[PDB]
């Protein structure tokens, strides 16, 4: 696998700051890492994950062979770390700072494991068909709604927001909403890559998702030259369809192994 080929674009939209972060790296000989972080309420939480996620993972790699279990621990461990960082700084806004997290680990070139909290997305495109690797955590999910109430929170409306503040039901940070049911525990998925067909991993933030569905994302990946152009193509298409949030796409090509 080559990382010179990974394509990524991030556009700011009609917002004052761009709070999307993304990273990818070769962690060990066997483990590749890919991530998007959609921040809100200040970039502090997205930056924190961007800065520290790779060490939470690497320190746990020698201890945990189930990568779904590994990322669960890493997410909860990094959220506990952000809590303390926030509670101990002079800036009180860090207590309202949050972020989505969608992280992918590829082991041995073959085993793809994806964990996320929030409404940023991961899909896999093989032969121009998408497969969803994530499901959005939003209050319009019956199971998510029930946890929010069980924990004593509520959902308000313009379109549904937890306690009138948070458009999603899981996240890293948002220290005050943690008691009301906003958790840092991811949902996970494990798959094996195709031995013969080329498959692409695409991470996107909600600015893109609002206007470009999963199928149209495969079309851009399928029809553009390199992943670089495809990533820039799909973020720009979202802006032109009417999206105003920050928009970030990351396109990862996998060889047939
Ligand atoms: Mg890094
Ligand atoms: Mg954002
Ligand atoms: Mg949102
Ligand atoms: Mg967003």
């Amino acid at each position: 696998i080559s990382l010179a080929k990974v394509g990524c674009a991030s556009q700011i939209g009609k917002r004052k700051e761009n709070e999307d972060r993304f990273d990818f790296a070769q962690l060990t000989d066997e483990v590749l890492y890919f991530a998007v972080y959609d921040g809100h309420g200040g970039p502090a939480a997205a930056d924190f994950c961007h800065t520290h996620m790779e060490k939470c993972i690497m320190d746990l790699l020698p201890k945990e062979a189930n990568l779904e279990t590994l990322l669960t621990l890493a997410f909860l461990e990094i959220d506990k770390a952000f809590s303390s960082h926030a509670r101990l700084s002079a800036d009180a806004t860090l207590l309202t700072s949050g972020t989505t997290a969608t992280v992918a680990l590829l082991r041995d070139g073959i085993e793809l494991v994806v964990a996320s909290v929030g409404d940023s997305r991961a899909i896999l495109c093989r032969k121009g068909k998408p497969m969803k690797l994530t499901i959005d955590h939003t209050p319009e999910r019956a199971d998510e709604k029930e946890r929010i109430k069980k924990c004593g929170g509520f959902v308000a409306w313009n379109q549904p927001h937890v306690n009138g503040r948070l458009a999603m039901t899981r996240s890293i940070g948002d220290l005050d909403l943690k008691t009301s049911g906003v958790i840092a525990e991811p949902e996970t998925k494990r798959i094996k890559l195709h031995h013969a067909d080329d498959s692409f991993l695409v991470l996107t933030t909600d600015g893109i998702n609002f206007m470009v569905n999963s199928q149209e994302i495969c079309d851009f990946v399928n029809q553009c030259h390199d992943p670089n152009e495809a990533a820039h193509a799909v973020t720009e298409q979202a802006i032109q369809y009417g999206t105003e949030d920050n928009s970030t796409a990351v396109v990862v090509p996998f060889g047939a192994w």
